[PDB]
């Protein structure tokens, strides 16, 4: 009834493979072996007296995190080595996968040991695996793994993310949650694909394949003003949208402003509902708008406007960092906008309707541009 | 010199096993093809012809988080099955660890399909795995992963967390910071064991066999009063500790509280203080939710985690009508159930009281919670006493 934890590949022949399905396999010449080196072809064998009436075993042991982790131990005299290196007489140690075991001599290759305990499929609920394939983890979020995955026959990418049960199971809340952000409509917004439930929340949320704004940024590059211009307008629209439908985005940041291509020009799209952090949280729609003029100070200079006395000092300060070299190439407009926008008293700080009527964005090519973007 | 990223293995006699070097694989008769039924062993069989010209690929693909990915493609006339499915005529597929290929039929499998790029040792900064044999993972914190490892010689478990240089790149610090938290030295605090730098920074911490306090009091079970007397008074003494060498947590609760075996009686040991400072609610102070009065901040969340391990269930939590926990919290009414008290001392209620005030001002100092008589228990003293030598 139960699958196999691990495959066990004979390299020599006068061996057999063996599927782990047990707790603990013992290898050696004793007839009491759950794998027994007996067989009449190996016999003959004079390496075969080189191998121990107990030589080795491989085992499962539950891991600290609910897991499973597979460990050999060498009870041999002639020893029992692992890709290459002797474990000893009476040592243990875990098992990698693809693990080459040999037998009294380090050469001497028998065993190729494979983990079945990683992609392992079997750990999602079937409802899941019946729709979709898991595959790479594509990082660490707010709510645990998000992970790539492909629609069984579409063969398309999609991103799932996973919620653990468990992380509220102290003293049901989601379900009617999902539903909410399910309905929206909208092309610069993630679509909430698909959703399951098991021990874990999986939430299939549609795979941008350009990935993050923060790439765009990292490493002293920055974008064209233009660029910035087309990206910022669309993320105006995006929280404006959010705001209205009563969702405030709290920690926006490049990271999560997604790209549609690889293409400079392009859709702009929004997920996930300290750099970044607003004065007055460090003492609520102003939170997303102090938020948009960090990203937009970044986009355009290349450069954070606080880094690391404090940081926190120069956020509820507000003197953000500003190098002449840097700047002298962008609009007065477009620093005026980021200035407007980096206000620390939130009654004072501009709103996203504020931002979209300000001069910088009076731009009806690059709106333009957008719609054309639309149609693509 | 590039190491092979996939195994394919023969089931048949007749096939040869293919070690995947490079990106791309065509399978079929064809001479043309990186891998060819030609061999004049397998060339006899009728099931032979059943294979095409060119039959089906196998290849690598670069993955949106630098990643490679694996994937078969279907070419045939008669059909290229993985695990029992046909693929398909011109059709395409990611390739999981340990598929089976078979040609032509459902039932003639061919080859087993293994993915290399399952946890690798060379991802890693040589100098680390040169003492470390890196496992599992264990989890995905505030900092990024958390990975088993073990000992290279010794074979002890040992936690490695793993934080990316990338996250901070736009505009090093993290040096300095651990050498502050590796002179730490208190058996209710985890031990900061080592230290690492390559494109990423590798911590690795004391492994704790008992997990998290959470799991022993998630799903209405409760501890004996005398058990979470023991780890009270020890967490008590962390927490101290750590104030006293001038790190205030701001984050305790039962998932960072560790125990050190599955036995009831053991060793606490705290986590994510300055983890809690590397980067930079049931469980947030009243006054956070409205300067050396930051240490009230942790006595306030000692009393929850107290109220929990006594109760099974939380002070505050979220229903449809008693309105927000917000409100519950800067109004300090926590929610009493008398079924479920009444089997605990008034002591231990009293001191659960103390800790959770509202007014920071009247709330209890650790030093106050250790003087409470809840906590005059000679004897559980000297149980903590013989831990210390186990």
């Amino acid at each position: 009834t139960p699958a196999p934890w691990a495959r066990l590949w004979a390299l020599q022949d006068g061996f057999a493979n063996l599927e782990c399905v047990n707790d603990n396999y013992w290898f050696g010449r004793d007839k009491s072996c759950e794998y027994c080196f007996d067989e009449p072809l190996l016999k003959r064998t004079d390496k075969y007296r080189t191998y121990s009436k107990k030589h080795f075993r491989i085992f499962r042991e539950v891991g600290p995190k609910n897991s499973y982790i597979a460990y050999i131990e060498d009870h041999s005299g002639n020893g029992t080595f692992v890709n290459t290196e002797l474990v000893g007489k009476g040592k243990r140690r875990p098992l990698n996968n693809n693990s080459e075991i040999a037998l009294s001599l380090s050469r001497n290759k028998v065993f190729v040991f494979f983990d079945l305990t990683v992609d392992d499929q079997s750990v999602y609920p079937k409802a899941l695996r019946d729709e979709y394939i898991m595959s790479k983890t594509l990082g660490s979020g707010a709510c645990g793994e998000v992970k790539l995955a492909f629609e069984r026959k579409t063969c398309k990418k999609v991103a799932i993310r996973i919620i653990s049960k468990r992380k509220f199971a102290i003293g049901l809340n989601v379900e009617t949650e999902i539903e909410i952000l399910k309905k929206l409509n909208h092309p610069c917004i993630i679509k909430i694909k698909n959703f399951f439930d098991a021990e874990d929340y999986y939430i299939v949320l549609e795979l941008m394949e350009g990935g993050e704004l923060f790439d765009k940024v990292v490493g002293n590059k920055r974008l064209k003003e233009a660029t910035c211009k087309l990206y910022f307008y669309q993320m105006l629209l995006a929280v404006q949208y959010l705001h209205e439908n009563g969702i405030i985005h709290r920690d926006l940041k490049p990271e999560n402003v997604l790209l549609s291509s690889q293409e400079e020009d392009c859709l702009i799209k929004i997920t996930d509902f300290p750099t970044y952090l607003a004065p007055e949280v460090l003492v609520n729609r102003a939170v997303d708008c102090w938020s948009l003029g960090v990203i937009l100070f970044i986009c355009l200079s290349g450069y954070p406007p606080f880094s690391e006395v404090s940081l926190k000092d120069q956020i509820t300060s507000g003197k953000y960092n500003f190098i002449p070299e840097v700047w002298a190439e962008v609009s007065e407009k477009a620093l005026d906008l980021v200035k407007k926008l980096l206000v620390v008293d939130p009654k004072a700080r501009f709103t996203t309707e504020e931002a979209l009527r300000h001069p910088w964005l009076q731009d009806e090519d690059m709106k333009r541009k957008f719609q054309d973007l639309l149609s693509e």
